[PDB]
């Protein structure tokens, strides 16, 4: 009945430690073969705590090679939705079908039950995961009892993204940092990344809205209450004065992604630090005229060209 | 706002189309070695429509031959619950790690979204997908996306068990009724089937109590609004006038378990007209002073009995 913290229409936390979240979207369970897009998906356990929605696109006999493998982290606040949920579901199967990919989409543990640094931990070990599959072929089934036949069979780990949104942008993020001092089992590499509206917390020259200024930095004392530092946790910050290199980042290709909104200023300065890093790659932007929610659908006109434009880096 | 079924607290249909299921337990996602029991878990897709949790027990590398397969039907009134919820989820959990087999829970489509016959369809579909491994190895996936590793590895397709409670049994009999009739993928057979508590409406006669009379046959109305001859519908009365033979039943062993209720009454005259069918097969026969509800956990002297008996059962 009591309640301790309250964020319509988001998330509701009780006296008792009972977490409500009445906007999120349904679940939607595995299908084989999804008569609009062609597409399959499976739910897999990576751990205990870890597992991952897999897509498979329809593949025609004349496709010949291994298609790019493309892990996805959602966002949602660090708190909501799922990988076995509509909204990033949905997405993600369009990205998918448009891609010819396999899609692993991470289900990590979100806060309040399980604080950051649970995110970044589950979204490593999923990835990893991933990369544990290099030179596997069918035979290794007999004694793997974890290991997925669509990657084995489908996924050229020789090119491997990843993509996150706002939160799982900055799950992105701070992946890439860590992918830069730990080698990924058999010495894969990440060839490139798509940051769309990465979560970041850096100080702007002039005060935005109250909504930037509260609001927007509020999701970061729910995911990480004891972060070292608060907004200005490298995690968080990442031009903070303590923050890890930019130049560290593990993979050679960037796709950054930005709406018309006033998030807009903050991936401004995020890009600015890029740029003046030294990081060793290719970035590419994409600046929209649109709101945020719009490019998760191809039933949007910037959806179609969002979708396409993933596409296109995945395929470069 | 408007209500057009009503059925505290299980489930609230809605003018709009809108069905509220308040009582259904948690989903539980994918786990690798779950840490209580060691068990790993899996949900698979087998058509647009279908789809199972797969389990595979904690296997000893002195333990060399391929595991017995049981597949699971839940119950639940043909319109609750589900194979990836915790009620079910948890029952079939230990019934995997007690009996040491293949686990397939079957995610079927529930009425009144989707009427009988859906569920008799859907797990049917689900049982031929398991039949399909027949003579597989590892090599078939290079071209089959949609089979399991775990049953190509550690199933074992002579060792195959059907299981289900309440509208779950209903559906394991009917399942059994379509299995004489219809061969399974490549000569698979049924070796024997688990009926928990089967939901049975058979003419007592003494007239039951009011829940019996009332309430227990208001299911099959939810279920199948349409059912030729309503609750005589040989699908829910399997000794009604026009029903197919019990001595069809496409397996060789059955075990059907009963406990101190007034179902029990209905149970018998199933049992009676089994006897005298000329079934030819193993008929055993579990009768249990007991709530319906207690045998689903081991954390109860009786549902450790039963989940026991079920394992020397599908072991025998």
């Amino acid at each position: 009945d009591e309640i301790v913290f309250d964020l319509h229409p988001y998330i509701r936390v009780f006296k008792n430690g009972k977490v409500e979240r009445l906007h999120d979207t349904p679940y939607v369970p595995p299908s084989l073969e999804d008569p609009a897009t062609g597409v399959s998906w499976k739910d897999v356990p990576i751990s205990s705590d870890v597992s991952a929605r897999v897509y498979l696109p329809k593949i025609s006999e004349a496709e010949k090679k291994k298609l790019p493998i493309f892990v996805y982290f959602h966002g949602a606040g660090f708190c909501l939705e799922s990988a076995f949920k509509s909204f990033f579901h949905t997405y993600v199967k369009h990205v998918v079908a448009e891609t010819k990919a396999v899609g692993v989409s991470v289900e990590y543990r979100l806060a309040p039950e399980h604080p950051l640094p649970a995110a970044y931990e589950d979204c490593w070990t999923a990835l990893q995961w991933v990369a544990s599959h290099v030179g596997l072929d069918n035979s290794s089934l007999k004694n793997a009892i974890d290991k997925e036949p669509w990657i084995i069979n489908h996924g050229d780990l020789n090119k491997l993204y990843l993509g996150g949104d706002s939160p799982g942008g900055n799950i992105v993020h701070n992946v890439l940092i860590r992918a830069g001092k730990e080698s990924l089992h058999g010495g894969v590499k990440i060839r490139g990344a798509i940051l769309y509206y990465p979560y970041f917390l850096i100080r702007t020259s002039k005060r935005q809205s109250d909504y930037m200024e509260i609001d927007y930095r509020g999701y970061w004392k729910l995911a990480y209450p004891s972060a070292p530092g608060g907004t200005d946790n490298p995690m968080i910050n990442p031009v903070a004065k303590n923050a890890p290199d930019l130049a560290g980042y593990g993979c050679s290709r960037l796709l950054v992604s930005m709406v018309s909104d006033e998030t807009r200023d903050i991936t401004l300065l995020y890009l600015e630090a890029l740029k003046k890093s030294g990081w060793k790659g290719e970035l590419e932007v994409g600046d929209y005229e649109a709101h945020f929610f719009d490019l998760f659908s191809p039933e949007n006109e910037v959806g179609k060209t969002w979708i396409k434009r993933s596409s296109d880096f995945i395929n470069k």
